[PDB]
């Protein structure tokens, strides 16, 4: 990706291809560089990814109302996860960690459970990825204390199942 | 929020309380006010928020790969479901779908097929999201061409129910 815009000498604005600008503080980052001229990677210091105000409307929740220790919680979880499967999985399964964890606090405080009612089924047609959640639950009540029943791993299973791009081993 | 770092009259960094920095830019958002003052919110132009190298892996590419298009679609997908279901959805269903249906799109062209065993359980036991998924997915097809199988549509619905704050109707 390239600078586009300049702030200053450490902090620069850049057009990602996928129309996305970004503003990076670096160290240097315009300086000795011009604009048009590919990011310096080692320069980089921190990112910092546009909102576009118009459009992102609940987008804006995410990154304003998740607290960056429930981020690094669920990165690593599914980092976990990502361990044990080989494959890069889907986006997805991160972003909505970071909430469901947050959310399962909230229904751990109301008293209420959730349920998967296709859990029996689940439980046995899907048995590696499930036990991978589990083994994430393992580490999320260890690391953090939150448990989650059954019925709340397998709905974590589903979404591993639809984070797998192509199951190749 | 507070507006704690000044770059220039327009561009302002913010330090939100979980513990993310912000860049906003717009017109006069440090014009005449003061660091630890609120960030006007009508001088809200664009925002920017922080994305780290180091502790954003996976977080990092949610923020990179959606494109701004997908990003609305998916904004108008919940719009659709929030409406009919009077529900303000969990923030997970809106950036999880703009990767889900990115991730189809590629999983279309790839010719990797998932066909949901659950489905069949999954038609009495998710009557309501599951139609409503279906909407939204008729809704998708017709806007931009991307079209599901009730499959995939169906594991939709497993994150419509995760982002689903129950039958609190």
């Amino acid at each position: 990706m390239k600078i586009a815009k300049v702030i200053n000498n450490n902090v620069i604005s850049v057009v990602n291809e996928q129309g996305k600008e970004l503003v990076v503080m670096g160290r240097g980052l315009a300086f000795q560089k011009k604009s048009g001229d590919d990011v310096d990677e080692a320069r980089i210091e921190k990112v910092f990814t546009l909102d576009n105000k118009d459009v992102s409307e609940k987008f804006k929740t995410l990154l304003y109302d998740i607290p960056i220790e429930c981020m690094e919680v669920s990165e690593e979880i599914i980092s976990y996860a990502k361990l044990q499967l080989g494959k890069k999985l889907n986006d997805s399964i991160y972003v909505s960690l970071t909430n469901h964890i947050n959310f399962a606090i909230q229904r751990n405080q109301k008293g209420l459970d959730i349920k998967n009612a296709l859990l029996w089924e689940t439980k046995r047609l899907y048995k590696d990825e499930f036990a991978i959640g589990k083994e994430a639950l393992v580490m999320v009540k260890n690391k953090t204390g939150v448990s989650l029943p059954e019925d709340e791993a397998g709905f974590i299973a589903l979404h591993i199942v639809n984070a797998e791009l192509n199951e190749l081993q």
